[PDB]
């Protein structure tokens, strides 16, 4: 089946942050408004038998001191008094500040995404689901002891750790931003191949995933993980077709050579032409959306796959995209036509889809060849180092 992570408390917690507001509610309520819920298997978020068991799960990646600090941040933001200077310094030492502020539910909110994506991994492992979706997860910037980019706990790393320890995993990051936290976690691990496509330019967050600044070279992993971290930085303005042609052959070659046991896809929606970032020009169009082209290709591999959320700051349009991603997954996996009306159905958040109330977003539409050459050589090097065999010319022909 196709699983999807939701529940009543989970929804309250995913909607409890200042930055992402009620986005999760719009997403799940649009999927429900389109009558997709009866097609899907609800995956309940994971819950633990003790604080010690929760800490054991979370500190598989994060340091205990960082988890302790994130929990203290929540407790302090649940009292009226201001923080002491010592507590400000403590939070500064974990970057729990500026773009990663505290709020009264910051730990419960961050932990919830971990609970969802770990439960999603488990459903794939025990083969209850062939694909699982978690639109409350995808927080790819969080590091072992550092919050970053409004990501406080890295649910993706923790899910991938569960999958690999249950084996090779292919991680695909479609967000506008470089998936640096996941890349870094698995920098020395050849069994987790990471691939991020993103915008990169001077001063643009987080700054990695591109030529490294001697002449600038492309770092790609280290130790036994050399060649195992892949990146495709793109300049602004790219449309559906060109983004699709940019990553299509890379994805297909990665599946052919890696032969992964699991695929984890981060599907951050901030590449949409209508996102307030206004960098890329992707759509949710479905006759083609770069997102739907990528997800359809990945699902055609028939590999157990985790689909996560991530960025996306135009909430109605992020719901518009992820609702189509969800319908496509049902169609590809179950083999069962999904007929979505081009008009937003009436439901609690119908008014947020003004003024036209259509499912299509309100948008009217050499450097990549060099990257493909570089990426082909890296995949060959990765295959060489890891004693994987594959038709070189059949792979080279994909590009
Ligand atoms: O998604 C991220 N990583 O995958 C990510 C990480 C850090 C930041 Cl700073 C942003 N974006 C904004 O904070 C933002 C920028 C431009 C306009 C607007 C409107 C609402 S938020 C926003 C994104
Ligand atoms: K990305
Ligand atoms: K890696
Ligand atoms: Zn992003």
């Amino acid at each position: 089946s196709v699983g999807i992570v939701y529940g009543d408390q989970y929804r309250q917690l995913c909607c409890s942050s200042p930055k992402f507001g009620d986005r999760y509610a719009l997403v799940m309520d649009l999927i429900n408004a389109y009558k997709l819920i009866p097609e899907l298997s609800r995956v309940p978020p994971l819950q633990w038998d003790s604080p010690s068991r929760m800490y054991e799960a979370v500190t598989a990646f994060h340091s205990t001191e960082y988890v302790d600090a994130l929990k203290k941040l929540q407790m302090l933001h649940c009292e009226e008094k201001e923080l002491t200077a010592d507590d400000e310094l403590l939070m500064d030492s974990f970057s729990l500040n500026y773009d990663c502020p505290g709020f009264p539910s910051v730990f419960d909110y961050s932990l919830a995404a971990v609970q969802g994506s770990l439960a999603a991994a488990s459903a794939l492992i025990c083969r209850h689901c062939e694909v699982v979706i978690n639109w409350g997860g995808g927080w790819h910037h969080a590091k072992r002891s550092e919050a970053s980019g409004f990501c406080y706990l890295n649910d993706i790393v923790l899910a991938i750790h569960r999958l690999v320890s249950s084996t090779r995993v292919l991680y695909v990051d479609l967000d506008l931003h470089h998936g640096d936290g996941v890349e870094e976690a698995f920098w020395y691990s050849p069994r987790v191949v990471t691939f991020s496509v993103h915008h990169a330019s001077p001063g643009f967050f987080p700054g990695t995933g591109t030529w490294n600044m001697k002449l600038p070279i492309f770092l790609n992993g280290a130790g036994r993980g050399r060649f195992s971290a892949f990146n495709l930085p793109l300049e602004e303005g790219i449309n559906d077709l060109d983004w699709s042609n940019a990553i299509g052959p890379i994805l297909d070659s990665l599946n052919i050579v890696i032969q992964p046991s699991y695929v984890v896809v981060q599907c951050g929606a901030d590449c949409l032409a209508t996102d307030p970032h206004r960098i890329f020009r992707l759509t949710n169009f479905y006759p083609l959306s770069g997102y739907l082209y990528a997800i359809k290709k990945i699902l055609s591999w028939k590999v157990p796959t985790l689909i996560l959320g991530g960025g996306g700051y135009n909430f109605p349009d992020t719901a518009r995209l992820w609702t189509r991603v969800t319908a496509l997954t049902i169609e590809e996996v179950k083999g069962k036509k999904m007929t979505i009306s081009p008009e937003i159905p009436e439901h609690s958040y119908f008014s947020r889809y003004g003024p036209d109330f259509e499912l299509d977003i309100d948008y009217f539409p050499d450097s990549i060849q060099k990257h493909h050459r570089r990426i082909l050589e890296q995949l060959r090097n990765y295959a060489d180092l890891n004693k994987l065999i594959y038709d070189y010319d059949q792979v080279y022909q994909l590009y």
